[PDB]
This record gives structure tokens, sequence and C-alpha cells, in this order.
């Protein structure tokens, strides 16, 4: 039985080993078909996936000839029974097959969605990124995005409806197979944290607050920007007019909705354009943060094979940003359809904490090669795009001149970060909570689109442009409902990446409560390799350990808390209320006349 330890670590050493070399493969073949959707790659794909779910069913068995509950090594018990979990593996090979192909069905159709332009109903090879992107974050022009709304929602959402129904049967299928309850409890299980929904509720709900002063703000604007009829007083906020396509954030609207329109709001698009921005330079200045703070720098792998800038060649692709691992050593790509924009630069530095975290994780065991939760592989990039958004930062790499940091344009620049740090939490919780319910059987298939639509109104106070109804299907024109990503990993990433962010801060000399010229809002951690350290401790642990001991890594504390998130927000929130009442700003919606049941 010491015997049969010894051997058992021999035998995992070898079984993460094969699945890595195994997994590398798979990833190349999804990596392929998510570059250039065609149906040769995507059978490749969906081939190598299926081999390796049967081997993983083999896996599992094998680990019933070791006695590993008996053993003393916490670390080769927590291995076992990571590798006897199988998800969809799990699933009969012709049910798993039938998985595949729905899921790659859906992603598909999200990536080819053309729509007709507005102006010139005969041009039809419009795509959302970036052409139907671009007319919903500036054009205002409320019918034109109405317009497109619709457009996209029927080919991206209702296309997909039976498709849809399928994965939720399959879904709960293999959950079921795992002594889930349903893909609910699956997706909840990354966790490790049988209440964590409820300190999710929590924390949500001391927020709350602070987003219903901003929605009511926010609806106040529009409403004198557009007039009544378009946007009413009391009813939730018509979705089109966010600026954004699932209105997820609304900094798009900053320049119809900032505080002090004749002081600065920052966008640093133009002047990053002037210098002549590149894709290229843009990726350049985000590993150059990572080497400052005395992180790794990338690889040559990464330069080599990463795709930065949408293809020329008019082949079907997803354009949706992403950062890849192919669990060998030092090759780590990211696929962007990257633009010279601000908001472009954030997801650049998103990007990249993902490629970070690879790297430092990258000589643990393959089971353990994963975020501490996926909350915290989130959370990385965001981390240091909250320093490069800041003055302190844009001002010392020349994106922004003449800038005059006064209390008005203070007000400004923490109102454009809660456009899409608070603004986007309720969007999150929703996401998952509507897949939950279905997941969970608690809505029946008559009513899925209703659903949808009044959780929205519930949470975030907002609505469709248009009335909808059960003979549309809008949940799949969100990306990560088409593609199978769970969401409340977002959540937790925009809660915990301020715990990140303070404590680094701290630790960089850049933050302190009682020092007015140290403001948490104007923190940056460029070039600490004190913020590094910390960063290197919990990253380097992978999925080794529970993630509250990832947290402890980094600044000792165990608690996801939003403590941090509400010091950020403080002074805009002191503002704001003055604001409304000054205003006489409505606060709260009816609900929304636009599902039809
Ligand atoms: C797209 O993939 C197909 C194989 O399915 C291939 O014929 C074509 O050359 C690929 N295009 C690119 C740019 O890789
Ligand atoms: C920087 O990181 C390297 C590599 O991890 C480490 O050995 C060294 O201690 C760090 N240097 C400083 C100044 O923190
Ligand atoms: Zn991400």
């Amino acid at each position: 039985l010491v015997k049969e330890e010894i051997q058992a670590k021999e035998y995992l050493e070898n079984l993460n080993k094969e699945l890595a070399k195994r997994t590398n493969v798979e990833t190349e073949a999804a990596w392929a078909y998510g570059s250039n959707i065609t149906d040769e790659n995507e059978k490749k794909k969906n081939e190598i996936s299926a081999e390796l779910a049967k081997f993983m069913k083999e896996v599992a068995s094998d680990t019933t000839k070791f006695q590993w509950r008996s053993y003393q090594s916490e670390d080769l018990k927590r291995q076992f029974k990571a590798l006897t979990k199988l998800g969809y593996a799990a699933l009969p090979e012709d049910d798993y097959a039938e998985l595949l192909d729905t899921l790659s069905a859906m992603e598909s159709n999200f990536a080819k969605v053309k729509v007709c332009d507005y102006k010139d109903s005969t041009k039809c090879d419009l795509a959302l990124d970036p052409e139907i992107e671009e007319v919903i974050s500036k054009s205002r022009d409320h019918e034109e995005l109405a317009y497109y709304w619709r457009e996209f929602y029927d080919k991206a959402g209702t296309a997909v409806r039976s498709q849809f129904e399928r994965y939720v049967e399959l879904n709960t299928k293999a959950a079921k197979l795992n002594n889930f309850t349903s893909g609910a409890e699956a997706w909840l299980d990354e966790y490790e944290d049988d209440t964590f929904e409820q300190q999710l509720e929590d924390i949500f709900a001391d927020i709350r607050p602070l987003y219903q002063q901003i929605h009511g703000y926010v609806r106040f604007r529009l409403r004198k920007h557009y007039g009544d009829a378009v946007v009413s007083e009391t009813g939730p906020i018509p979705m089109h007019l966010l600026g954004n396509m699932w209105a997820q954030q609304w900094s798009e609207i900053a320049d119809i909705v900032s505080p002090f329109p004749e002081k600065p709001l920052v966008d640093v698009s133009a002047e990053m354009e002037k210098q002549g921005y590149t894709p290229l330079k843009m990726f350049q200045m985000g590993d150059d943060f990572f080497t400052s703070m005395n992180l790794t720098k990338l690889p040559q792998d990464f330069w080599d094979k990463s795709i930065i800038e949408k293809p020329t060649d008019g082949r079907d692709l997803v354009c949706h940003a992403s950062a890849w691992d192919f669990y060998l050593t030092d090759d780590v790509r990211i696929k962007q359809c990257t633009r010279v924009t601000q908001d472009q630069l954030f997801t650049v530095h998103h990007e990249l904490g993902h490629i970070q975290y690879f790297l430092q994780y990258q000589h643990q065991p393959f089971v353990y090669r994963t975020g501490a939760n996926p909350g915290f592989h989130e959370a990385v990039g965001d981390v240091l795009s909250l320093s490069v958004s800041t003055p302190k930062h844009l001002e010392k790499i020349g994106l922004l001149k003449d800038y005059v940091r006064d209390d008005e344009a203070r007000i400004n620049q923490l109102f454009l970060t809660a456009l899409d740090k608070i603004v986007f939490l309720p969007f999150a919780f929703t996401m998952d909570k509507y897949r939950w319910s279905l997941f969970r059987g608690e809505v029946d298939k008559a009513n899925w689109n209703c659903a949808f639509w009044k959780l929205r109104d519930e949470y975030s106070g907002i609505e469709p442009p248009v009335v909808r109804s059960e003979k549309d299907f809008d949940a799949p024109a969100k990306y990560h409902i088409s593609a199978d990503v769970e969401y409340l990993r977002y959540l937790v990433s925009f809660i915990i990446q301020f715990q990140f962010y303070k404590s680094a801060c701290i630790k960089a000399g850049q933050y302190d409560p009682d020092n007015v010229e140290l403001p948490l809002d104007n923190c940056d951690i460029y070039g600490s390799a004190a913020a590094g350290a910390a960063f290197h401790n919990m990253l380097s642990m992978g999925a080794s350990k529970p993630w509250p001991d990832a947290l402890e890594a980094f600044n000792g504390e165990r608690i996801m808390s939003g403590k941090a998130i509400a010091e950020y927000f403080e002074p805009l929130r002191v503002w704001l209320e003055a604001e409304n009442i000054k205003n006489n700003v409505h606060i709260g919606w009816t609900t929304s006349n636009k599902c039809v049941s």
C-alpha cells in the first residue's frame, strides 16, 4: 500500500504526460477550425475530441485499480479525483458525437452571421465583427440601431433554437451521468465551494443599489438625448441605445451620458491611430507591461503562430477573442481580430493575462494546468487593464495629452469605468441564471424566450428594442451561449479583479486610502516587481490547490469579497446619489412590455 502509492505516483506522472500530448492535438484541431471554419476542419476537431473522450472513459475505469482514498498524499488524491470527473466524456459515444455536432452547428452559425446594410439592403456581407459592432457602438440613429439589433438576434439567436434544445438535453444527460443534478451543478463544481452561489448573491445584493443609481442616471441622460417616445422615464432601458449588442457594458455611449460633457472623457483610440499603432504594437505593449512587473515575456511561438488581425481572404472564422494553451512548453497563442481602439487595448491585456497564466503553471502536471477557478483566469489581464486605463498610465505612455485631473474629470473617469465594471455584474449573473434554470428543468420549453428577457429585465432593467415572443430565441445571440462557455467566471472575475488590483496597488506603493495623492482609481502597477511576485506566487500554482489557497498566496486573503470593488467606486456612489436627487432622477423600472408569451 506504501508500494502501491509509489506506483500510483509514477502512473499519474505518465498519464498526465499522455493527456497533455493528446490534448495538444485536440487543441490544434480546435484552433484550425476556429481560425478557418470548414466542414473538413469541423470533422477533424470532432473526431479527435471523440477519441479523447473514449480515452478519458478508460482512464476513469483504470483509476479503480488504485486504492487511492487510502493514500497519504493529498496531492495524489486530488489528481485521482480530478481524473475521475468525466464531464461530457461520460456520455455514450453516439450521444457524445451528437453533442459535438450540436455545438459545432451553433458555433458555425454564430461565426457565419451576415446581415444586410440598413442604408443599402443589397449589401449583405456585414459581420458582427467589425461591421455590426461598429454601428451599435457609434450610431445614434435609434431606428438604424433597432434594425441591426433585430437582424443580428434573428440570425444569431432564433436560427439555432433546435440545436440549443438538444444541447440542453445532452448537457443534462451528461451531468446526471456524473452524479450532478444538472449542468448548473456541474459548472458550479469548478468553484469547490458549496456556498459559492449564495456568496455571489450576497455580494451582488451589496452592489445592486449602486447599479440602480447608474442605471437611473444613464436612462435620464438617454431620455434627454432621444426623447420620451424613444426612452420612457420609468420603463426598462431600450438596450439598442446602450452601445453594445448585449448591453453588457455601456462605455461606447459615454459621449452622451458623461457627467461633465465640458470636461475631459478619456478615449485614446484617436491618439493610438495618430501615432501609427498596429495590432502588433498593442501586443508588444501588453508584453512590456508583464515584463515590467518581472513576469514572463511572451515566447517566440506566440509571435510566430498567433493571429492578431482579421484575415482578409474572406474565409469564415470565430473572431471572438481568445487565448490558447497548447500544453507543451511555450506554445501559447492568441486569436484576436484586433482593431486599434482603447477598448481593444483592454481586450489585448485581458487575453495576455490568460497567456501569462499558461506560462506560469506550465510545469504543473497536466491536470493542474488550469486556473485556480475559472474566474481567476479571467481576472489576471483585467487587473493590468485597470492600470492601463488610468490617466496616470495613459499620460506616461503618451496616449493622453493636456489632461487635468480635477474633480469633474475624476467623476467622468470613474463613471466611464463603472459603465464597464458595475453595469456588467447583473448582465453576467443573468447569463448563467438563465442557463441554470434551463439545465435544472425549471422552465417549460414553451416559455424559454420570455424567461430570458424576464431575467434581463429583473436584474439589468434593460429590454429589447422591439417586441419579441416565443417565436424568437434570443439567448444564443450571445457568443458564450452559442459556444457553451460558462459565464459565471466573468462575474467572479469582475469581483476578484478589484481584490487583486487593490492588493497589487498597495504592494506597488500606488494606493493609500489616507493619502489623497494615491487614490485607487489612479493606481498604475507598471514596473512593480512586488506586484509581479504576488502574481507569480498565485499563478504558478495552477489548480494544484483549491482557489482560496491561490488567493492566499497572492495577498493572504481566503474569502471572495466585494469590499474592494465598492471601495474603488465609493467616490462615484456619493456624487451619483447626490446628482440623482438633485435632478429628481427616477430609480427602478416597471416590468417590460417587450416579450409576448
Ligand atoms: C481552410 O481550411 C481548408 C481545409 O479545410 C484549406 O483547404 C484552406 O487552405 C484553409 N485556409 C487557410 C487560410 O488556412
Ligand atoms: C524576478 O523574477 C525572477 C524569476 O521568477 C526571480 O528569480 C527574481 O527573484 C525576481 N526579481 C525581483 C527583483 O523580484
Ligand atoms: Zn477571458
